[PDB]
């Protein structure tokens, strides 16, 4: 069953602090709709442990949850489950990705990172807007789907923690991944960066790889118009610095793979994988896309191009690549 | 489940049941207790910003003392901790009338009581040893069954809780009650007590009545049995004034009579020549007074035996 142990006891605190989040959720009533004082809420926690479950937990921690309300109706209106969420997050220790850290989720729904006070400012700053801009989407956008939102004490150390969905397939691995944004001098990988497994390319390894992306006509603009609204979002809340996403998957090497070592090749689930978009039928490798915007929370009040000018150049690069 | 009740104790109570059960299912059941078990605890202090402020209060503190000790316990005497988890918070507790107060768990299974500082010291002074006597006598005992130990923090009032087994059925009325000690001091209940719809009788009031417990001779003889072990034990812990609790269920007024004696591990029919098909539920209560508190526990203990041994 489930302990919560970790060498890291911060994802510990983190495992017990969900599995606590949402327990209690399960005792407080679903309202008719939020209102703004569920936007300045907290729950903070603070346990202390004498001669008992020494060894599975630390025995002094703090667990603080932002506005627990909203993010559970923001997980609702994107078709998340809670108990789904709980055990995604608590069933086994989320996953370093080895700053640049973040964590996935054991399962490869979510991703966890580590942000710091003023991200925590700026995201009440714009979580009215947020909650109602998701609202009127229905839930369908390229915005990140913010599904929790944390502070976590132990031995001292403080951090600030916000919970995203992953872009990428929780199944279907990427064996190539772009970070897009347009307009930046030099902005490509390092050595370093290229030297790894699977690294985080940038807008100049887009261009000098020959990378391409075949999606039909309809997909395209399906897309384009989402990435219009959602950048047109972010100008008005004054925000930049966002980027695409872009992680592909290769059928045929993932495939590779296995002969090394029930959905078809390239098949995923829509409402799992929601960032899915097929090739076209005249791709010459058989390809699944996966694309969304992600890290949104610069204020241009915190060269300096104004978010106005940020989102032009951004869809304009977009839309020369696909 | 949103533990509401018009007492904000009470919902910290429930709300806290509902937490020590849960954690205790994200640890390990040991092959067997050890020392550090006995003067261990869990604090959780809960403070809420415009979260929940309907059905529970935004600032408490719920601490659960030995809680690996109590769970063993709870094993000991055949209770599921889910099923305890259940009657402690499924439904709020009921206060029994109104330091005489209790309260009875929804489905009448448990007796919650506040106790002092003193008491939860007395009660970590004996534990290992009530512990092991649990063990020893494989939870077959007329002692009262220790479930859960607590404290409680709310706008400003603390208090300390525990948790035992209703000496009576869950589902058998009583129609009649008596706090028995055996001493040969003055022992009647008020004429306050005596108005209500079940007063507490005690020793002269089940004499002046003429109160007949008929039971066969093999219950009898396994009842004094395990009475008489029970008593030394509390002796040997050097502690006094606990009491016989005697509910007595009239099954003429009324399958009648039945009761599993898995939940109501206290009941005993009645001898089949009775006058009256009565259903009698006996087990000791209150016994955290320890000599230091200064007739010793020898000589209580030894009056006691013969009473109840008097009266049968
Ligand atoms: C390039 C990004 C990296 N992976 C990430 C990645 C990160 N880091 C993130 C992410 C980025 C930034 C933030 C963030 C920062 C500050 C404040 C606030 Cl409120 C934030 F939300 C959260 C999450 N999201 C991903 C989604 N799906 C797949 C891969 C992802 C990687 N190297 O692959
Ligand atoms: C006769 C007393 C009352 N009913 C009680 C009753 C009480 N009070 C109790 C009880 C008494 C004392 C304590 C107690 C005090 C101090 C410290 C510690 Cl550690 C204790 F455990 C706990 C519980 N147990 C009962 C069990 N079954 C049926 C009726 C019961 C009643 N009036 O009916």
């Amino acid at each position: 069953n489930l302990y919560f142990q970790s060498m890291d006891p911060l994802l510990s605190v983190l495992m017990w602090g969900v599995n606590h989040s949402i327990n209690e959720l399960s005792h407080v009533q679903i309202p008719v709709m939020l209102m703004p004082d569920d936007f300045k809420a907290y729950s903070k926690i603070k346990v202390d442990n004498h001669l008992f479950n020494k060894e599975n937990m630390p025995s002094h921690f703090k667990f603080k949850e932002y506005c627990p309300m909203v993010f559970r109706n923001l997980r609702e209106r994107f078709g998340i489950d809670d108990q789904d969420f709980q055990n995604s997050l608590t069933r086994s220790a989320p996953l370093p990705n080895d700053g640049a850290r973040f964590h996935t989720s054991y399962d490869k729904r979510y991703i966890i990172k580590t942000i710091t006070s003023e991200d925590v400012a700026e995201m009440h700053n714009i979580l009215k807007k947020y909650h109602q801009y998701i609202v009127e989407c229905h839930g369908i956008t390229l915005l990140p789907q913010f599904l929790g939102m944390y502070r976590l004490n132990v031995d001292g150390v403080e951090i600030y923690v916000i919970v995203t969905r992953n872009v990428f397939s929780h199944r279907l691995s990427v064996y190539r991944k772009y970070d897009l944004k347009g307009s930046t001098v030099a902005r490509e990988a390092s050595d370093k960066e290229k030297a790894k497994e699977l690294p985080t390319l940038k807008d100049n390894d887009f261009i000098n790889e020959g990378q391409k992306i075949y999606i039909d006509d309809n997909n395209k603009k399906v897309f384009l118009e989402k990435l219009k609204k959602d950048v047109e979002f972010l100008a008005q809340l004054k925000l930049m610095d966002y980027s695409l996403l872009v992680g592909i998957h290769d059928v045929e090497r993932a495939e590779q793979e296995e002969v090394e070592c029930p959905l078809a090749p390239g098949e995923f689930d829509p409402n799992i994988d929601v960032y899915g978009i097929k090739c076209h039928e005249n791709s010459p490798r058989k390809e699944v896309y996966f694309m969304a915007i992600i890290d949104i929370l610069t204020h241009y009040d915190a060269s300096t191009v104004n978010p106005e000018q940020y989102s032009k150049r951004f869809l304009d690069f977009i839309g020369h690549i696909l």
